[PDB]
């Protein structure tokens, strides 16, 4: 049941990896990761990975005022995060055209891909015991996470792909 | 031999890996890559990997390039950066070049390497060199490392990539102005 959430992530990563497979060198692989040069990569990330990751973070989230995956990304910005992660959070939090918690979380995922910190950020969620207790019910994926080991392995391949996704791609 | 140049890289990577290995989790490893929290990473990179890669890029470099001020000026690894520069690479180049008032060409090249480590664009940048046949002919001898790196099984390029691969699991956050 929790592995179901992992499946959606895995299916998305394999599509993204397959997207880059069209390139025969690193320069061409970088072209395929740039949302201005290859909009299809932005489309893929926003419609497959972002929703899968959103559902994962939303799972077992204590509903309340309303808490969202964006709320999680907020309480994550630390003694439990890094300077670069906090810098990305701030950049995304100040993206004026974005008008919802969902759009902000999506843009945060775009930023993690660009900075190759996706695994890092999810790893950091597991280190904050206070956050997990504060934000999640006991039946939540991150309360039960092993699942965390598996999640991080699924996310790894994306860290060696060079992305240049416009944070305002939505 | 080009193998010696590669050995200095390999030895650099070993030390950097050991530095990060003090940490047990991903978040702690990230703190070991932040030069503000762990300045030893900055000192290590600048005194091990930076000179190693400087030597690799300088190998077989034709000593001069033409210019319209003084007819010609000395070529350097920094000159190779200038000639070669993705959107990610261009932003980094502009960054290093802006905050480069009276810095050595060596210092600016070192700074670019810091930036490549931060963005995990080391492999991509070296690939940019190899794919630019004009740049290689213009700037290097046929016996220069990056000119030669196009060929063999495994190539010099392949060896270089494999030596650098352990770094790809690490997260760096180095102040470009650390030196």
């Amino acid at each position: 049941q929790k592995k179901g959430l992992l499946i959606a992530v895995s299916v998305s990563v394999d599509k993204i990896i397959s997207h880059f497979g069209a390139a025969r060198n690193l320069v061409q692989k970088a072209q395929l990761g740039d949302s201005r040069l290859s909009p299809d990569v932005g489309h893929l990330v926003l419609t497959t990975l972002c929703p899968a990751l959103h559902a994962l973070v939303a799972d077992g989230l204590k509903p309340f005022r309303r808490s969202s995956p964006w709320s999680v990304v907020e309480a994550s910005v630390k003694g439990s995060s890094t300077r670069s992660l906090g810098t990305l959070y701030s950049q995304v939090s100040r993206l004026a055209p974005l008008s919802s918690s969902r759009s902000r979380f999506h843009a945060f995922i775009l930023g993690l891909l660009n900075t190759k910190q996706l695994e890092l950020w999810f790893s950091s969620l597991q280190e904050d015991a206070g956050l997990l207790s504060l934000m999640y019910m006991p039946t939540g994926f991150f309360s039960l996470a092993s699942l965390s080991t598996e999640l991080l392995l699924l996310l790894q391949p994306l860290s060696v792909l060079t992305f240049h996704l416009d944070l305002l791609f939505e």
